[PDB]
Order: C-alpha cells, then sequence, then structure tokens
C-alpha cells in the first residue's frame, strides 16, 4: 500500500498484539513475575501511544 | 484466583485485545477514518496504562 496508511496500520497493530499475547503467555507459565509483567506493560503502551502521534501526524498536515 | 491476580490480569488483557480487534476491523471496512482510529487508540493505551499503574500499586506494598 503506501506509507502510514490502513495497511501499514493494521500490520503495525497485528505486530503489536502478536508481541503482547507472547507476553501474557510468559505469564500464564510464571517466566516472567505479574510485577514485571505490568511494569513491561506499561512501557509497551506508551510506545505504542508514540507510534499512533506518529502516524497522525503523518496522515494530519 | 484473587482481586488484581494473574489470572484477572489475563482476563483484562483478554478484554482490551478483543476491543482493539473490533476497532481495527471497523478500521479496515472503512467504518472511522484512520485518523480517528488513531485518536481513538491513544486514549485506549492511556487507559491501559493506569489499569497497568492500578494492578501495581496492589500488588506491590
Amino acid at each position: 500500500g503506501g506509507a502510514f496508511g490502513k495497511l501499514e496500520a493494521a500490520r503495525e497493530e497485528e505486530y503489536f498484539y502478536r508481541k503482547q499475547k507472547e507476553q501474557l503467555e510468559r505469564l500464564k507459565n510464571d517466566q516472567i513475575h505479574q510485577a514485571e509483567f505490568h511494569h513491561q506493560q506499561i512501557k509497551e503502551h506508551e510506545e505504542a501511544i508514540q507510534r499512533h502521534k506518529k502516524f497522525l501526524e503523518n496522515l494530519t498536515k
């Protein structure tokens, strides 16, 4: 498709969700403890916000 | 299990990711435009950060 367009946006969401599902499984199998899980998930959601701002600023002007 | 424990954490992630897959589908089917998608997704990730902070606070001290 195009840069920062609908197909790229979908691909980024798919990558993000695949990663987070893998982390949820590490938690369910006691490979990471829960405090660590929540601390790492905050950083992921912070990076997701920056990614969405980036897409937005390219879409809008 | 227990409140704020591993099973509840998993349930919160499952709910969050089911909602986001629904929103991604709305975008794929041009029911929301892309700027709106990214703007709404920032709010969702902001709410997820607050949720993860709340779980952490209960886990730790």
